[PDB]
């Protein structure tokens, strides 16, 4: 009954075109270990074969047309992806497609465009007179032609770009007659501009087309939902309308989670309010608390984990996570949760009652960057925690955040899941004990640490309490033998 998401990629995976086939082959393992949905990387053609997918050259080329030096995307062909989805669906695993609609990269040709420079620290401030630039804005899709969509893109579908090809210069340019979209993040004055050619969501043909593409994408891949990329750079009312639109056209629930990247609960709450709470967000503040705890050597106050997070205020709209493709080593938002702490963080997201937790491919299987700081494969340490969630993390919760280091929580179990109930402890410093209440209904049961970190049994007393142990900088999750 508990649902668990997996982000099924990391940044540095090899460009061998076998990822979709790998996903197909992993479907039995995923289903067996309690994964109920996967977020797949962007499935459409990027600026090159080795694009992770955020380039977003051609949204209608799912590895089907010979464009940018390749038919396949990094991850494989359309047919291979459709087969992977078919295998996942046969095991009741839902699939969330990544939606990259902030920008378009890798335009087929430049156009001459009149523009002004803007201050990268305050994009509302103009820093030049008008000048003629060569911007990468013409999309003709020569390998695809009009198959699926005859929509062509031109400079006037965008607000701006970061590159003038004529002078060969990297600045933020705003096109003549354009205005940055609102509402977006107010960072850098207005954070509409991020990268490549920035889509103009004031343009009514653009809003219609991105909506029409959304339905097409959902149909083509039989998606159950979406992950929205870079949403702090995209007109909030448009994202609301897009989600409603696709739900209306498909007639499906289409669970959606947006990546609004800001370590700030208030900003996230503003985004939720302005999108009418129609979709979830990733719990970025919780990720930064995990990173903080993992880097402070026991000095972190573990009590802080209960506050300042999306999951603490809006649990039904929080997708909780430990690390992702932006926070992994070497990447643009690097804030990796250190390996020693990582299982403790997974206990926090997987065994507590609030939030929709997500497991990271890079944590399960390791990351394949070129550094000596890559995340090691932690599958074996995460699996017992996944099993705790799947089989034991049910029923009423009791919190014990009553200590700088050793914090814990229990779950009483639910009569709908036989033998359910658990008692979790984590500590960023010295180990020790904590007595916790697991429910009088569990009186006299013998519980053991499903992680194997502690080998002692705990017998629950008549009053429903057990004396639970945890090792230094460790995690233990006791459940009925
Ligand atoms: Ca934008
Ligand atoms: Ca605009
Ligand atoms: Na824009
Ligand atoms: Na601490």
């Amino acid at each position: 009954l508990n649902g668990t998401l997996m982000q099924y990629f990391e940044w540095y995976m090899p460009n061998d075109g076998q990822h979709w086939k790998r996903l197909q082959n992993d479907s039995a393992y995923l289903a067996e270990h309690g994964i109920t949905a996967v977020w797949i990387p962007p499935a459409y053609k990027g600026t090159s074969q080795d694009d992770v997918g955020y380039g977003a050259y051609d949204l209608y080329d799912l590895g089907e047309f010979h464009q940018k030096g390749t038919v396949r995307t990094k991850y494989g062909t359309k047919g291979e992806l459709q087969s992977a989805i078919n295998s996942l669906h046969s095991r009741d695993i839902n699939v969330y497609g990544d939606v990259v609609i902030n920008h378009k990269g890798g335009a087929d040709a430049t156009e001459y465009v009149t523009a002004v420079e803007v201050d990268p620290a305050d994009r509302n401030r103009v820093t030049s007179g008008e000048q003629r630039i060569k911007a990468w804005t013409h999309f003709q899709f020569p390998g695809r032609g009009s198959t699926y969509s005859d929509f062509k893109w031109y400079w006037y579908h965008f607000d701006g770009t970061d590159w003038d090809e004529s002078r060969k210069l990297n600045r933020i340019y705003k096109f003549q007659g354009k205005a940055w979209d609102w509402e977006v993040s107010n960072e850098n004055g207005n954070y509409d501009y991020l990268m490549y050619a920035d889509i103009d969501y004031d343009h009514p043909d653009v809003t219609a087309e991105i909506k029409r593409w959304g339905t097409w994408y959902a149909n083509e891949l039989q998606l159950d939902g979406f992950r929205l990329d870079a949403v702090k750079h995209i007109k909030f009312s448009f994202l609301r309308d897009w989600v409603n639109h696709v739900r209306e056209k498909t007639g499906k629930e289409m669970f959606t989670v947006a990546e609004y990247w800001q370590n700030d609960l208030g900003a996230l709450e503003n985004y939720l309010n302005k999108t009418n709470f129609n979709h979830s967000v990733f719990d970025v503040p919780l990720h930064y608390q995990f990173h903080a705890a993992s880097t402070q050597g026991g000095g972190y106050d573990m009590r802080k984990l209960l506050n300042g997070t999306v999951v603490s205020k809006h649990p039904v709209k929080a997708v909780t996570f430990v690390d992702n493709h932006d926070t992994q080593p070497g990447q643009s938002l690097e804030s990796t949760v250190q390996t020693w702490f990582k299982p403790l963080a997974y206990a926090f997201i997987l065994t507590r009652e609030a939030g929709y937790p997500q497991i990271f491919y890079g944590d399960m299987y390791g990351t394949k960057g070129a550094s000596q700081r890559e995340i090691p494969a932690l599958k074996h340490k995460i699996e017992p925690i996944l099993k705790a969630r799947k089989q034991y993390a049910y029923g009423a919760q009791h919190d014990y955040f009553d200590h700088h280091n050793i914090v814990g929580w229990t779950r009483e179990g639910d009569s709908s899941v036989a033998n359910s109930g658990l008692a979790a402890l984590i500590t960023d410093g010295p180990g020790g004990t904590k007595r916790m209440y697991v429910g009088r209904q569990n009186a006299g049961e013998t519980w053991h640490d499903i992680t194997g970190n502690r080998s002692d049994s705990v017998v629950i007393n008549a009053e429903g309490w057990g004396e639970f142990h945890v090792n230094g900088g460790s995690v233990s999750i006791y459940v009925q033998r």
